[PDB]
């Protein structure tokens, strides 16, 4: 924040307002064309509606424009000017200098795949973050090795500025190299499954976002009426990524975290560790299907039917072998319910009918015999306690349904195969874990017709009572209908710490993208989910063996060497095979650490937070919820911050058994300074943080 910063947004807002003078002029020209069309023209009918459609498809374009009117601007190296907006708008008086570029024209290119390695003849590129008419602010992106002036809104312009290393053995521009490697990431050919993995620190989120930028540029006629799927650990890290996600074009994105999947739910609690695992691998796919397969019960004993003249009974010969039937149909239970359903009734009928027609008819009497059964079939649809008893034996469900009662009793529990880990007192207390299981059972389960049919009728009736009428009986955004509908297909899917989704969940979302089109963004050592990925193949092979390219970001910038000595040192304890990434950026200031008494510490967090006041930046207290004002390590896991003071490290390292991931996550978020407290000792760690 800073007068220079606000004298040249000032700026960009004064040629803002000349675009939108000169739309409102043009708007206007259109509408008295429009009306002196409709009023006067002299021409035949169709040349008029011709005349009038073609001023009103104007009129709409105009207006679908006015909303965030202006992209961006890019600066040649040449000094050139050009803005990027949703229209292009140019000068008659000087033969046409655009004034603003449609983002779709070839010369406003480089604002999607520009890069900072491979720059397409420009100097930097601008973003005006927008809100109506009016830009809220703008952010630089300097394509070269910035000097850390402009501000950018992410620092990575001044934090690549604050590199210090010495030239090394062989000379290294240092700089360089990482421009390289964001770049060949961002310009890869290869639009199918993609994986980044970086140590922490470097930047890997506006890496996959630049990413997902290109590609939707590129490929926008194969993807911009599908959309994109934003998948985030906390609704925290959806609104970051909102704040810095790129220009889409006439594109959208939907915004999600795992416990969001299932439209119209949201799940926030979590599964003890085992419980997390048996639900989140594809074995439970075994258990489900089994689950569903235990409703289609049998009669304990038989069932009489009582037709009006023939006593009929429906027994367990009949029940299994129309339950078999039904079950080799192959279609989901509430579709299968219609086959079992047949199945009873016609065995029943030819009992009927053969009882009927006890010595004087013959199937040889095909007429009288198909109109006997029909007759009794008629005589059966109609039966209550014949209906009645089918739907005992196979029942329409629901997901709620079918995991309440599967969750809530042990025999069901053992029917399934499941362990007596998924028992649980209330069986609707939805967890994350059993999201993607609830999705999966609509596919299992499906919709019965009839009963669809029905709802639909008696919904018209009530309508039509309320309107008064008795006696006588879009326009969405993408997004808006995208989320709405469990069965949309998406035409790209970002995840960022994509290592803490279990099997389940990749399984949900290559359910929801056929075309097979995912970045895919985290870091396994930073995994705390117990059903997350110990390597990216084991998730991915079922889906693409062999077609998926992985990337990596070994170098770090972002947060500070002092700190990361200690970051290693944890890494080093908790994953003896995991190499730390390259820093090459050591801050001004080491990390520190006390022994806050017990009374002290929240002395110390005040102090803190007092202290971050007067500071410049974002911060933070990291620690349990048993100490007052802070948030727990998993509530920053996609997060950084510039100061984080982290409180009991010898606690937080021990709760559940990936406690040690957890602590190294907190303590290399910081991007400036990194405070911590404990109590008993050292955890036979943190050495070099004094």
């Amino acid at each position: 924040s800073g007068r220079d910063y606000e004298d040249e947004l000032q700026s960009e807002r004064d040629y803002v307002a000349g675009l939108y003078a000169r739309l409102d002029a043009e708007r206007a020209q259109s509408q008295r064309r429009y009306a002196a069309a409709l009023r006067e023209h002299g021409g035949t009918a169709v040349e008029r509606d011709a005349e009038v459609r073609a001023l009103a498809k104007d009129i709409a374009r105009l207006n679908v424009a006015d909303n965030g009117l202006c992209f961006g601007r890019l600066d040649t190296l040449d000094d050139a000017r050009l803005y990027i907006g949703r229209l292009g708008i140019f000068d008659r008086d000087n033969d046409f200098e655009p004034l603003l570029l449609d983002w779709r024209a070839p010369m406003a290119r480089p604002f999607y795949v520009a890069t900072a390695a491979n720059p397409e003849n420009m100097r930097r590129r601008r973003q005006f973050h927008t809100l109506g008419r009016k830009v809220v602010d703008f952010t630089d992106e300097i394509l070269g090795r910035p000097t850390g002036a402009e501000h950018d809104a992410t620092n990575d312009a001044a934090l690549l500025a604050a590199v210090n290393a010495p030239r090394g053995e062989g000379m290294r521009d240092i700089v360089a190299t990482i421009q390289a490697e964001q770049d060949q990431v961002i310009r890869l050919d290869h639009t199918g499954v993609l994986v980044i993995e970086g140590g922490p620190g470097t930047g890997k989120t506006v890496v996959a976002l630049h990413r997902v930028a290109y590609l939707l540029y590129t490929y926008r006629k194969q993807m911009e009426r599908h959309g994109v799927l934003v998948v985030g650990p906390t609704p925290a890290f959806l609104d970051h990524i909102g704040r810095v996600l790129p220009s889409l074009g006439e594109s959208d994105a939907v915004f999600m975290t795992p416990g969001d999947f299932v439209p119209g739910l949201h799940v926030t609690a979590e599964d003890t560790p085992e419980a997390a695992e048996v639900k989140g691998s594809l074995k439970i796919l075994d258990v489900l299907k089994a689950a569903v397969a235990d409703r289609q019960e049998l009669p304990s004993e038989p069932i009489p039917i009582d037709l009006s003249d023939v006593t009929m009974r429906i027994d367990a010969e009949t029940a299994k072998w129309a339950r078999d039937e039904a079950r080799k149909t192959g279609l989901p239970h509430n579709e299968a319910r219609a086959e079992f359903v047949d199945v009873v009734t016609y065995v029943v009928t030819e009992r009927a009918v053969a009882r009927i027609g006890r010595g004087w008819l013959t199937r040889d009497d095909k007429h009288a015999w198909e109109k006997m059964r029909a007759d009794v079939v008629g005589e059966l649809e109609d039966h209550e306690q014949f209906n009645a008893a089918l739907d005992a034996l196979w029942p329409i469900l629901t997901p709620e349904d079918v995991l309440a009662q599967l969750y809530t009793s042990h025999e069901r529990l053992r029917a399934a195969g499941a362990p007596e880990c998924l028992w649980r007192a209330d069986g609707e207390a939805w967890t994350v874990s059993d999201v993607p299981l609830l999705d999966e059972l609509v596919d299992l389960l499906g919709r019965n017709k009839a009963a669809d049919e029905a709802a639909e009728r008696e919904r018209r009736e009530e309508e039509a009572y309320a309107a008064g009428v008795l006696d006588l009986m879009d326009n969405r955004e993408l997004s808006e209908r995208a989320a709405a509908d469990r069965e949309w297909t998406y035409g790209h899917v970002v995840v960022d710490e994509a290592q803490e989704l279990s099997e389940m969940d990749w399984r949900l979302l290559m359910r929801r993208c056929p075309r097979r089109s995912f970045t895919i963004v985290g870091d396994l050592a930073q995994r705390r989910s117990p059903a997350g990925a110990r390597s990216w193949g084991a998730m991915l092979d079922s889906y693409v063996p062999g077609r998926w390219v992985y990337k990596s970001l070994s170098v770090n910038y972002r947060t500070p060497a002092e700190i990361m000595a200690v970051a290693a040192a944890v890494l080093a304890e908790f994953a003896p095979d995991a190499t730390p990434p390259d820093s090459v950026r050591a801050c001004g200031v080491a990390p520190w650490a006390r022994q806050v008494t017990d009374d002290d510490i929240a002395s110390a967090i005040a102090e803190f937070v007092s202290e971050e006041a007067g500071r410049e930046g974002t911060s933070v207290v990291i620690g349990p919820p048993d100490v007052p004002g802070t948030v727990p390590p998993s509530e920053t896991k996609g997060l950084e911050f510039d100061a984080v003071l982290v409180v009991e490290p010898e606690r937080i390292l021990a709760d559940g058994p990936r406690g040690a991931a957890e602590l190294y996550v907190a303590l290399t978020r910081a991007t400036q300074r990194l405070g911590v407290l404990y109590r008993d000792a050292l955890p036979q760690a943190l050495a070099g943080l004094a």
